[PDB]
């Protein structure tokens, strides 16, 4: 990864200047990539993906075949209501990683 | 090298709060020892091994033994003028370096 010292240098800003939800990494780090599994996954989905957060989108679809289509396959899903919103705060920040460069 | 944190904590302590001499470092980065090469340590003990700047001590030996079996070797040595001493000061704030878990 550290051929990209830019995206690098995003998700340092995000991971030092803030705290909690927003700076939960997004790629995954060393320890968390061993710890991973297939139930982890499974339980994470089906814990996150309920109908309240499903928007299906399309482009160039005629919305009456595109809702006969996707009406059977959605409809049936539990009604789960949309839990808190995840609460992060900003704080100041200072990341530095010295590299070969 | 990370076996021994207590080791990388002082040359980090020294490298941080100190700015020039005392923070060279002492375990010879990637980069330098890839430079590092048998003429430029040619160079460097032939200009830095002098004279003035030697001492022989002996534990368990007769001086008069030592001196003499010394003297023939060491009293041709170029006397030379003793390069001063390098300069340093202190103000010096963090070193921070994540590792594992």
């Amino acid at each position: 990864l550290s051929n990209n010292p830019q995206g690098l240098l995003l998700e340092a800003i995000h991971s030092a200047g803030y705290s909690g939800a927003l700076a939960y990494p997004l790629l995954a780090p060393e320890a968390a990539l061993n710890r991973l599994d297939g139930p982890s996954l499974e339980e994470f989905v089906a814990e996150n993906y309920t109908a309240p957060r499903m928007v299906l989108a399309a482009a160039g679809v005629e919305h009456e075949e595109l809702v006969s289509i996707a009406e059977p396959l959605l409809s049936d899903l539990p009604n789960v209501p949309r839990p808190d919103e995840p609460k992060s705060v900003y704080v100041g920040g200072d990341f530095r990683r010295h590299g070969e460069s």
